[PDB]
This record gives structure tokens, sequence and C-alpha cells, in this order.
């Protein structure tokens, strides 16, 4: 996955002794340390739980007498009272944290149930109370590791998709169409148990880094926006192994714009533009690159809502002839001159993107530099050559594409910035 910490807070850990610590999150650990204050940073390491152990992340029924510092009943508050307990439960007994509020405990919960997912050995039952003077309180059980006396309100076992293990079952599928094929094979459409729409990719074997891509799910499947394709889970435990996603039924954007017949209006065409920048939005406030952004990976769903596909996975991808900066199958014109020159890639390279992008969209899927090959698009790009604006694009349209253009990468402007301008246009009509 990543070294990033997804979650950093100061919580009051029980051993019977509470203690301050700083408790830091990342896909593969969570580890806490003594809080150098004076610093602003963590100080000495005092433990840390692979996350992989994790089997229960739920909240605890609150003491009956607790002190005041963990009273239920701001800047100072919050680092010196903490009311609302949560239990992180593995091998090693439950541990026991205390977050200074509502708020921060959710937070910390609903990304520890989703990470988990990833998870083996996950329980569908838990204790709902304290362990304490050797019995948990819930059902006075007397050993740590005794199974949970509540059933989970939203058990993993028996959670629909997007919820449930990670690993889903090929028994469970049905296929019913045809998708055609892209960069690591054939892809489908089908039924998870009978019921619920997916989209199955085949991994070609040969095709793709698949223990690269198996482990940096950890990642991606913390991805989640109402604009970015859905990842449900994989299939790994056959050959080839499988991804299962959001089903699009309208298909990739770029042959969704060489349907004449969708006669569309230039609302519907800025639309589609605010669709694919708020998807972008997203990926760049959680730092993830896209690296092949273009109407070809953006897909349609069947109420004409655009989102963007297979961010992150261009990665993994083994075939040279697409990898390679000058290969017949590499996006040369859609990159920006410094991918090109220097494999200088960026959030500001997906902004050069996003520009060529738009033009697509205004285009109405026209090929991009048309009069020039691929090496010619290279060479004049460097230089100074831009696309020119589409019929269908008005000056404010056109000055938002032309400006994720600049020779400076650090003159372009971020997704949030675009997606402002093109909120600007909407209302300005
Ligand atoms: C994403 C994708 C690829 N491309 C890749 O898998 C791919 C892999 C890697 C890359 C990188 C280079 C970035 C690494 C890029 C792309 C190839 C084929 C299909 C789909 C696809 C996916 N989903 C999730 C849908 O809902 C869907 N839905 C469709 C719905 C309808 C139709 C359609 O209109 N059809 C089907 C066949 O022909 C008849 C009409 C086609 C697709 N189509
Ligand atoms: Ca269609
Ligand atoms: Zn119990």
């Amino acid at each position: 996955g990543m070294a990033t910490v997804i979650l950093e807070s100061i919580f009051l850990k029980r051993s019977l002794n509470f203690k301050k610590r700083l408790f830091l999150l990342t896909v593969q650990k969570l580890s806490y340390y003594e809080y150098d204050f004076e610093r602003g940073r963590r100080g000495s390491k005092k433990g840390s739980i692979d996350v992989e152990k994790i089997t229960c992340v739920e909240t605890v029924v609150p003491e009956k007498n607790p002190p005041p510092e963990r009273q239920i009943p701001e800047q100072i508050s919050i680092i010196e009272r903490f009311p609302y307990p949560f239990q992180v439960v593995y091998d090693e007994g439950p541990l026991y944290v205390f977050s200074p509020t509502e708020e921060l405990r959710k937070r910390w919960i609903h990304q520890l149930k989703n990470v988990i997912r990833y998870n083996s050995d996950l329980v569908q039952k838990y204790h709902p109370c304290f362990w304490i003077d050797g019995q948990y309180l819930c059902c006075s059980q007397t050993a740590k590791n005794a199974m949970g006396c509540q059933i989970l309100a939203a058990a993993p076992s028996t959670a629909g998709l997007g919820y449930g293990s990670w690993e889903i079952d090929p028994k469970d599928l049905t296929f019913l169409k045809e998708l055609g094929t892209g960069q690591f094979g054939v892809v489908k459409y089908g039924k998870w148990r009978g019921q619920y729409d997916v989209a199955i990719k085949m991994i070609k074997e040969g095709s793709m880094s698949e223990d690269e891509f198996i482990e940096e799910a950890k990642v991606m499947m913390n991805l989640s926006h109402e604009k970015l394709v859905q990842l449900y889970g994989v299939c790994t435990k056959q050959r080839p192994i499988f991804i299962i996603t959001e089903y699009m039924a309208n298909g990739c954007l770029l042959n969704y714009l060489r349907e004449m017949r969708h006669r569309f209006q230039t609302q519907q065409l800025l639309e589609m533009c605010k669709d694919v920048c708020e998807a972008m939005e997203y990926l760049e406030s959680k730092q993830f690159l896209h690296r092949d952004l273009a109407a070809r990976n953006c897909l349609v769903n069947d109420q004409g809502v655009v989102k963007v596909s297979d961010f992150g996975m261009t990665r993994y991808v083994l075939d040279d002839e697409y990898t390679s900066s000058t290969g017949s199958k590499f996006p040369v014109k859609w990159a920006s001159p410094e991918v090109l020159m220097y494999s200088k890639f960026s959030s500001k390279s997906d902004i050069w993107a996003f520009g060529v992008l738009m033009w697509e969209i205004y285009s109405l899927g026209k090929m991009p530099y048309e009069r020039f090959t691929n090496s010619e698009t290279a060479e004049h790009i460097a230089q100074g050559l831009r696309l020119p604006r589409p019929h269908l694009a008005s000056e404010r349209v056109y000055a938002i594409m032309y400006s994720c253009w600049h020779e400076k990468a650090d003159e372009r402007p971020t997704f949030k910035i675009l997606l402002s301008n093109i909120l600007d246009v909407m209302d300005e009509e």
C-alpha cells in the first residue's frame, strides 16, 4: 500500500492505568507513541498493532462511574477530556481507546471498519462492554479471547457490496454480456448474487503486476466518490484474477461523445466536465494520481453521469509499448511536456490531461492534434503548440481548458480551482 498516515489523533489509552498517546494509522499498522508537545511531533514509540490482525472495531459502552477526565458531561478540553471509548479487537485482547469527541470516534471507527475488510479472520460478534476485573461486563465471560456475545449491526459476512469481504467469491458471479477488451484483457457485465449489477475485469495473465496491485488495493479500497467508478472487490484465488467494479451501462465517454444521435447541448457537455473535475478534485485531495486521464478512461452510466475509471492502474501495466513515453500505446497526446521530456509526473500532469479531456468533450470526441502524429505532437507541444478552441466552447469555457496547458506546471490551476471556474460558467451560462 503506502506509508502515508491516514489518521492522526491524541487519545487516552487504557493499559489499571490510562495514558495519553498519539495514534497514527496507516493501511499497514496502527501505532501509538508518547506525544512530543514541544516539537509538535511523535515522541518515543509505545506500541503498534498490525492492521491485518484486527478482527473488529466498535464502540464500547461507557463506564458507569468514570472520573472527571473521562466524563461525558475547546482547545484545552480536546486534549484533556476523553469520554468516548472504542475498542480495537485483535488476538492479544482488546485495545481500549478514549476519544475526546463523538465525531472523532465515528471517523476512526468508519475508517477502520473499511480498512479491515481486507482481512481474513474477521468476526461477526463482539463484546459491547469492557473487560474489567477478569471478565466482560456484558456477558461475564472470563477469557479475553472469548467470542463476542452480540452480533455486529452490519457484520461483514452478511454485508452488501462495498462493505463485505474484499475477496468476492466468483461462484456468486453470473456473466451476462461481453463488454469488450482493454489493457488487461476481457471485461464482462454480470450479477453478484443474482441481483446486483457489476463489471468484471478479467486480468489476462502476464498483463499485470498482480502482487503489487493486490497489496496496493489496500489504498484503492479507501477511494470512494460519487464520480469515481467504485471498486467493490477482487477474486484472486483463481486464474485469472478478477477485479469487480460498478457497472456503467453507457460505456466509455469517448464512444459516447462520438454517438452523434445524442445531439448534446453545451450545458450537457459542461456537466460532463464538472463530473470529471469533481472526481479529480477528490483524488487530488487524497494525493492520488490518475496518470492516464482521457475520455477513453471515463465511463458513462445509464443516467448519463460520467465517472472516472482505472485511476492508478497504469502502475501495474507490464506492456512496454504502453509504458514507454515513445511506445505505440502511450497516451502521448494527453501528456504534459514535462512528462514526455523528463517523466515528471505530478498533480499538474493530471491537470494537463484534464484540459485535453475537456477539449475532447467540446469537440465531441475528435482526436486531438489530428494533423499530427504522436512524435510530432510531442515535439510541437513542447515548443508551444496548443489545441484550438472547439466551436462549441465559449471563450469562457476555452479559458478553463487553456489554463490547464501552461508551459510551467506550477502556473497550472488545481482541480479545486477548475471546479470553481466550471461552476462559475454554469451560473453565467
Ligand atoms: C474499463 C473497460 C475497458 N478498459 C479497461 O479495462 C482498461 C484497463 C486499463 C487501463 C489503463 C491503460 C489506464 C491501465 C484502461 C482501461 C475495456 C472494456 C470495457 C471496460 C468497461 C468497464 N466498466 C466498469 C463498464 O461498466 C463498461 N461498460 C460498458 C458498457 C457498455 C458497453 C457497450 O456499449 N457495448 C459492449 C460491447 O460492444 C457492444 C456494446 C461497453 C462497455 N466497460
Ligand atoms: Ca448506450
Ligand atoms: Zn460480552
